[PDB]
DNA sequence: GCCG
DNA sequence: CAGTAAT
DNA sequence: CGGCAGTACTG
């Protein structure tokens, strides 16, 4: 439960608006006290408490105490006049920071101005048309059923392979903003040419009805990003993503994959703490990096036979996917 | 924005 | 490459 | 000061 909603609310507005305004990491820092907040254990109710809390410096200390005080944020008063318009263009499937404020700058100011003027990628126009549809979560009930789909079609021409949901989905979610499709064999070999063959199976039962990502020109195709319906009425258009990776890294796509976002993050940066690297192939030891934190020699693959191991070769306690929100 |  | 995306 | 995760498409 959170005992601050009145300062998170009021944080999260300033915290979106330098997100679509681009500034990355000022918004960053906005994320993590604003999680900070929403975990604490009471209502935050001085300034001396508000610093003593981990991801709360004192400028964010000022904001809060200034909430609590007065009720209102100033700098929400000044928040520039484009960034509902900013948000309203994010949200478009391919189009980010650079191309919302573009499409600003050159007078537009709503979807409908967007859909009959503005110049749109191949991936933004299947955005536009697929609006709403893509800000709808779905039951994790049809998460399954999409899974399903997918795990019957690609086990039809290769019974062993494995396939897994993985996400919001793995994470034991009620509701799933999309369907995270992990498909691996178990013998290292199985696993390649077979988005071809997926692909053309979930077409031609229909299934698929838009591709957003899909590099299906030589056969070295890592993931598929595209859109689905299942079947009947009732029915909405739901975003799928899949992977096809080797058995031997398994484990970290699947703790990938699998998520939060937040939590990988966090997971990679205590690695870079310990000279490993943790990606989606592999966890890497003696990785070597400059003054600035980057990757100048390769280090090591580690086998991870599993997830456990991940967290074992980090010193870490393991944690179930359900706890790993954040 | 936070923090080492 | 810059932009956007996956978690 | 300056890093803030590590990857894969698109065009
Ligand atoms: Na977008
Ligand atoms: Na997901």
């Amino acid at each position: 439960t959170n005992h601050n909603l009145h300062i998170t609310e009021k944080l999260e507005v300033l915290a979106k608006a330098y997100s679509v305004q681009g500034d990355k990491w000022r918004a960053l820092g906005y994320a993590k006290a604003i999680n900070a907040l929403k975990s604490f254990h009471k209502p935050v109710t001085s300034y001396q408490e508000a610093c003593s809390i981990p991801g709360i410096g004192k400028r964010m200390a000022e904001k809060i105490i200034e909430i609590l005080e007065s009720g209102h944020l100033r700098k929400l008063d000044h928040i520039s006049e484009s960034v509902p318009v900013l948000e309203l263009f994010s949200n478009i499937w391919g189009a980010g920071t650079k191309t919302a404020q573009m499409w600003y700058q050159q007078g537009f100011r709503s979807l409908e101005d967007i859909r009959s003027q503005a110049s749109l990628t191949t991936q933004q126009a299947i955005g536009l048309k697929h609006y709403s549809d893509f800000l709808e979560r779905m039951p994790r009930e049809e998460a399954t059923e999409i899974e399903q789909t997918v795990q019957k079609a690609a086990q039809a021409f290769n019974s062993g392979l494995l396939c897994v949901a993985c996400g919001s989905y793995r994470r034991g979610k009620a509701t799933c903003g999309d369907v995270d499709v992990l498909i691996t064999h178990p013998d290292g070999r199985s696993h390649r040419g077979i988005f071809s063959r997926l692909l053309d199976s979930l077409r031609q039962e229909g299934f698929l009805t838009d591709d957003l990502v899909s590099q299906e020109e030589n056969g070295q195709q890592q993931k598929y990003l595209g859109v689905c319906r299942l079947p009947g009425p009732g029915r909405r258009h739901r975003r799928l993503d899949i992977i096809v990776v080797p058995y031997s890294e398994f484990a970290c796509a699947l703790l990938y994959f699998t998520g939060s976002a937040h939590f990988n993050r966090s997971m990679r940066a205590l690695a870079k703490t310990k000279g490993m690297s943790l990606s989606e192939h592999a966890l890497s030891t003696a990785v070597v990096r400059n003054t600035h934190g980057c990757k100048v020699g390769p280090g090591r693959v580690l086998p991870t036979p599993t997830e456990k191991d991940v967290f074992r070769l980090l010193g870490l306690p393991y944690r179930e996917p359900a706890e790993r929100d954040w």
